[PDB]
C-alpha cells in the first residue's frame, strides 16, 4: 500500500514526445491502439520502463516495432507494466500498444467510460491510465494525435482536443474523426467525447485580437433546450477574464458537454468542458432556483482553468491547491461580480465554517499541501479547495487589487510550477506595495504547510481623555497529527471602527497585519468609544472570537457597513444563546431534573431582527440568513461530546422563542414578497437571471418553513397555493414544509408528477422527500429505494437520496443506530462499483468522535464493519483508515 511523499519528488528518467491514438468503441469492447514516440531524460539511470496501466487488456505491445514477450521482456500486473531495461533502449524510440476496455461497464465513472448513450472519458487526476499504458503524472507533458471510430448512428458526434483535422466513413456504417492538438499537454487534460449530441452555439469575439472563438454547448437531444443559461455563463466567464485578468481564450473553439453520470460537478480539459448535466442544465420551469447560481460557477470555474492550464504545469499533484485554490478563488470573484448580492460572499463564508472547519478538526485533517498520499481520488478535498481559495483570497486582501493583478501577471509571464513560486510572485508584488525590497512574505507560507484552523480573539481599551483605542490581538492554533508546535500565521485583519452614536465609519479601509502571537494595534484620535468591525469580509479563515457584548453585536447587526460582520455579529449572539440554552438541557437531562429554567432569547436581538426584517430598503437575502440558526455542523465545532437529541432541543427552544415574538411579521412579509418573488415576466426568457428575485423567493420560503414548523393559523393553505407555483423552488418547498401536516402524502404524489419526466428536477424531488421533517421518514427512504432509486447507479440518484436525510439531526441520529446503520450499507453497496462515490457517503461519519459517548460508539462500530468488508476497495479503506485513526 504505497504512500507518495512530497519530500521525494524527482523527474521522471523518460519522456513522451507524441502520443498518436486510436480508440475504436464496439458494441461489446473499445480497442485503444498507442503508439508513444518516446525518449531518454537527463534523468535516467538504466531503470525499467515502468508504464500506468489500470484495467487494461493487453492484446500486444512492442518497441520500435517488434512485439514483446510477457515474462522474459515485460510484466504486467494489471497495475504497472514493466519492460526491463535489458530491452528499453537507450535514444528516442517508438513504444506501441494494443488493449481492450469495457466502457459499457465502467461504473465507476473514471477513464473511459458510459453515460447512458454517451462515451465519455475523465482522466484526473489518474484515469488515462484506464484508457492506455502511459507515465500517468502531470509533468509529463505531450503532443497529442487521437483519432476516434464508432458507429455512426450511435455516435454521430465524435469530440476530442485540439482540431478536427479528418473525418472519413468506414464500412459497415461506422465513421471516423481525426484531432490533431499541437500544444504539449498533461495526460489529464485528454479527453474524449462520442454520442448523439445535439447543440446550441454562438460566436464570442475576444477584448483585444479581436478573434472570433466558436462556443458549443452539447447534450442528449431531450435536454437541449435547457443549454442556454450554460451559454450565457460561458460568455460571461470570457468577458470576465477578460475585464478582471486581461486574459483573452487562446483558442478558436470551446466545447462544454453535459453527461448524465459524473463523479463531481465538472472538468476542464484543453477546449473541451466536461460536465455533470446538473451543473450545465437549467430551464426556469424544470430547475429549483439554486441551480443558476451553481452552473454559473461550475461553467466559470472550469473556464478559468483555460488560461492558467496553459502556460503553468504543476510539478505534482501535492501543488493541487495551486491549481484548484487559485481557480476557486477567480470562480468567487466572477460569481460575486455577476450576481451583485452580498449572500455570494456569505454563502462561500457559511461553507467553510461548516464543512470545512469540520475537516480541520477532524482525524482527517490535512494543510492544503499535504506531505502524503495514498489515493490521489481522496486528495479533492473542501480544505485543498476551499481553504485553499481562502489562502489565494488572502493575498488580494493584503496586496488590493492594483497591486494583486500586479503580482498574477508576474506569476504568468515568470512561469512546472510549485506553491512557493505563487508566492514569490506575489511577494514581488507585496515588496513594491511597500516600497521596501526588505520586505517579504516567507511567513506566508505556513498557510500552506500548517493544518488546523487558527483562533483569533480580542481585547480592547479605550482612554476617553487620550481618545485612544486599543485593539489587543491573539492568535493560536491547536496541535494537532501533522504539527505537534503550530507557529503564528500571516493574518490580515480588516477592520472598521463604527461610532456607536451615529453608525459612521471613525476610520479609513485598514487591514491589519497580525504576524506574531500577540500584538496591540493602537489609534489615536478617536472620538468616542467604538464598536469594532473585525475581518470584514471574513478576510482570514480563522475562529474569530470577538469578545463582544450582545448590545454591540447588536449595533453591529443594524448598523455596520460589512456584510460578513453583520451576519458574523448576528451568528456570534446566536452561538452564546445556542451553547447556554444547549447546557441547561444538558444538566436537566444528566440530573434528570423535575423542573429547571431556560434562559430566554435576548430581546433586544429579537426586536433588532424585526427591525431589519421590516426595513423595505434591506436585502433578502441577508434577511433569509438572520432569521436561520447557524448550521449543525458550525454549532458542533464548538461542543465537546455532542449530544444530537439535546441541540435538536436546543434549537426547538430558540426557533420557538424568536417565532413566538415575531410569526405576524413572517407572514406578513410572506405576504408581501409574492408579487415580485413570484414575478412571471421574464419567466420564458431563458436567458434573464434575477438573483435579487431568487434572494426574495428564498425569504419566503426560508419565511414559509418558519410558520409551517410553529402550526401558524391556517398556513396550511399558503401552503397549498404555494405548490401551485410554476416555480420548482416553490413547488418542492411546499412539499417539505406540508410534512408537518396531513397533507404531506399528497403533495408527496403530485411533486412527484411533476418532477419524474425530468431527470435533473426528478433529482431534486428525491432531495426533498430525503430531507422532509417527517418522524416516518425511515419508511419514505424505503418507499424511494423501491419505487424510484432502485439500482440506480448514477451518482446524482444515490447522493439525491441518501445525503440530505443525514442532515437530519434527529432522525439521521437516532441512537438506536438506525441512520448509521442505513448509510453505512449504502455506502458499501457504492463501494462495489464506485469508491469516489462511496467515500463521498462517508461525509456524516467525518464528526464521529466529537458526538455524545455512544453516538461515537455506535458510529465507529459501523465504520469498522465497513473496514470488515472482504472486497473493500482502496479508495474507502484508506479514507476510513485515516478518519477513524486506525
Ligand atoms: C465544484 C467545482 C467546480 C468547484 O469543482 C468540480 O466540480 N470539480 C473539480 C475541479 O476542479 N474541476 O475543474 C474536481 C473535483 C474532483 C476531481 N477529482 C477527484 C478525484 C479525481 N478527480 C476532479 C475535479
Ligand atoms: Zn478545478
Amino acid at each position: 500500500p504505497k504512500i507518495h511523499y512530497r519530500k521525494d519528488y524527482k523527474p521522471s528518467g523518460f519522456i513522451i514526445n507524441q502520443v498518436t491514438l486510436n480508440i475504436n468503441i464496439h458494441d461489446q469492447e473499445t480497442i485503444v491502439r498507442s503508439v508513444l514516440d518516446m525518449d531518454i531524460s537527463k534523468h535516467n539511470v538504466g531503470e525499467d520502463l515502468v508504464f500506468d496501466g489500470v484495467g487494461l487488456k493487453i492484446n500486444e505491445i512492442s518497441i520500435n516495432n517488434k512485439k514483446l514477450v510477457e515474462g522474459e521482456e515485460y510484466t504486467y500486473d494489471n497495475e504497472f507494466l514493466t519492460i526491463f531495461s535489458k530491452f528499453v533502449p537507450k535514444s528516442k524510440f517508438a513504444f506501441s500498444s494494443e488493449v481492450i476496455i469495457h466502457p459499457e461497464t465502467n461504473y465507476a465513472l473514471t477513464g473511459l467510460y458510459k453515460s447512458k448513450n454517451i462515451i465519455v472519458s475523465q482522466c484526473e487526476a489518474t484515469g488515462f491510465r484506464r484508457i492506455t499504458f502511459f507515465i500517468d503524472r502531470p509533468d509529463m507533458m505531450a503532443k497529442y494525435d487521437v483519432t476516434v471510430t464508432a458507429d455512426k448512428e450511435k455516435y454521430p458526434v465524435l469530440l476530442s482536443n485540439g482540431d478536427k483535422v479528418n473525418e472519413f466513413e468506414i464500412p459497415g456504417g461506422r465513421h471516423g474523426a481525426r484531432f490533431n492538438d499541437p500544444p504539449l499537454k498533461p495526460c489529464y487534460l485528454f479527453a474524449v467525447v462520442a454520442g448523439d449530441l445535439k447543440h446550441l452555439s454562438a460566436t464570442y469575439i475576444t477584448k483585444y485580437t479581436k478573434k472570433k472563438v466558436e462556443l458549443y454547448v452539447f447534450s442528449e437531444e431531450k435536454y437541449v433546450s435547457k443549454l442556454q443559461w450554460a451559454l450565457e455563463c460561458l460568455k460571461k466567464s470570457m468577458a470576465f477574464d477578460e475585464d478582471y485578468f486581461g486574459l483573452e481564450y487562446d483558442l478558436s473553439r470551446l466545447n462544454l458537454v453535459a453527461v448524465s453520470d459524473f463523479n463531481v460537478g465538472a472538468m476542464e480539459n484543453k477546449g473541451l468542458n466536461i460536465f455533470n448535466a446538473n451543473s450545465l442544465l437549467a430551464s426556469k420551469k424544470n430547475s429549483i432556483d439554486f441551480s443558476y447560481a451553481r452552473i454559473l460557477t461550475v461553467v466559470g470555474h472550469e473556464y478559468f482553468h483555460q488560461y492558467t492550464g496553459n502556460r503553468v504545469t504543476l510539478r505534482d499533484w501535492f501543488q493541487l491547491t495551486l491549481k484548484e485554490g487559485l481557480t476557486v478563488h477567480r470562480e468567487n470573484l466572477f460569481s460575486e461580480e455577476m450576481t451583485k448580492t452580498v449572500t455570494t460572499r456569505l454563502s462561500h463564508v457559511d461553507l467553510l465554517r461548516s464543512v470545512q472547519f469540520l475537516e480541520d478538526s477532524s482525524p482527517l485533517s490535512h494543510p492544503i499541501r499535504p506531505e502524503s498520499y495514498v489515493s490521489m481520488e481522496n486528495f479533492y478535498t473542501t480544505t485543498v479547495y476551499d481553504k485553499g481559495s481562502e489562502v489565494m483570497r488572502m493575498y488580494l486582501t493584503i496586496l488590493g487589487e492594483e497591486y494583486y493583478k500586479k503580482g498574477f501577471d508576474i506569476y504568468i509571464k515568470k512561469n512546472t510550477a510549485t506553491c512557493e513560486d505563487f508566492n514569490y510572485a506575489m511577494e514581488q508584488a507585496y515588496k513594491m506595495k511597500k516600497a521596501d525590497n526588505s520586505a517579504n512574505l516567507n511567513q506566508y507560507l505556513l498557510w500552506f504547510s500548517q493544518s488546523g484552523t487558527p483562533h483569533v480573539s480580542f481585547k480592547y481599551n479605550y482612554d476617553a481623555e487620550k481618545k485612544q483605542y486599543s485593539i489587543h490581538v491573539n492568535q493560536y492554533t491547536k496541535p494537532d497529527e501533522n504539527q505537534k508546535e503550530k507557529k503564528p500565521l500571516f493574518i490580515p485583519i480588516s477592520v472598521g471602527l463604527i461610532n456607536p452614536e451615529n453608525g459612521k465609519e471613525m476610520i479609513s479601509q485598514t487591514t491589519l497585519e497580525l504576524t506574531k502571537e500577540s500584538d496591540t494595534f493602537v489609534f489615536n484620535n478617536i472620538a468616542v468609544k467604538p464598536i469594532p468591525s473585525l475581518f470584514r469580509g471574513f478576510s482570514a479563515p480563522v475562529y474569530i472570537e470577538d469578545q463582544l457584548t450582545d448590545e454591540e453585536r447588536i449595533l453591529l447587526l443594524k448598523y455596520d457597513s460589512d456584510a460578513f460582520v453583520r451576519y458574523n455579529s448576528c451568528t456570534n449572539i446566536y452561538m452564546k444563546q445556542i451553547l447556554m440554552n444547549y447546557n441547561e438541557f444538558l444538566k436537566a437531562k444528566n440530573e434528570k431534573l423535575e423542573s429547571f429554567q431556560l434562559t430566554p432569547v435576548n430581546a433586544q436581538f429579537i426586536d433588532a431582527i424585526k427591525y431589519l426584517l421590516e426595513d423595505p430598503h434591506a436585502d433578502a437575502g441577508f434577511k433569509s440568513y438572520i432569521v436561520s440558526l447557524p448550521q449543525d455542523r458550525y454549532i458542533i465545532n464548538f461542543v465537546s461530546n455532542l449530544d444530537t437529541d439535546v441541540l435538536a432541543d436546543t434549537k426547538e427552544y430558540i426557533y420557538k422563542q424568536i417565532g413566538d415574538k415575531l410569526n405576524d411579521v413572517y407572514y406578513k412579509m410572506f405576504k408581501s414578497l409574492e408579487a415580485k418573488a413570484d414575478d412571471l415576466t421574464y419567466f420564458n426568457d431563458e436567458s434573464h437571471v434575477d438573483f435579487d428575485q431568487m434572494n426574495m423567493r428564498t425569504l419566503r420560503n426560508t419565511l414559509l418553513s418558519l410558520l409551517s414548523k410553529a402550526q401558524y393559523p391556517n398556513i396550511l393553505n399558503e401552503i397549498i397555493e404555494h405548490s401551485k407555483s410554476p416555480y420548482p423552488s416553490n413547488w418542492l418547498t411546499s412539499l417539505s414544509v406540508s410534512a408537518y401536516f396531513d397533507k404531506y402524502f399528497e403533495l408527496y404524489d403530485k411533486t412527484y408528477k411533476l418532477s419524474k419526466d425530468d431527470e435533473l428536477l426528478l433529482q431534486e424531488w428525491l432531495k426533498t422527500v430525503s430531507r422532509s421533517d417527517r418522524k416516518d421518514i425511515y419508511e419514505i427512504l424505503k418507499k424511494l429505494e423501491n419505487e424510484v432509486l432502485k439500482d440506480s447507479k448514477n451518482p446524482n440518484d444515490i447522493r439525491a437520496v441518501y445525503l440530505p436525510f443525514t442532515n437530519n439531526l434527529r432522525r439521521f441520529h437516532d441512537i438506536s443506530g438506525k441512520g448509521y446503520k442505513l448509510i453505512a450499507e449504502v455506502i458499501t453497496k457504492t463501494d462495489k462499483f464506485n469508491p469516489m462515490v462511496a467515500t463521498q457517503l462517508c461525509e456524516p461519519f467525518k464528526l464521529w468522535n466529537k458526538l455524545d459517548t455512544k453516538r461515537q460508539e455506535l458510529m465507529l462500530n459501523e465504520m469498522n464493519t465497513m473496514l470488515q468488508e472482504p472486497q473493500i476497495s482502496n479508495n474507502l479503506k484508506e479514507y476510513l483508515l485515516r478518519l477513524t485513526n486506525k
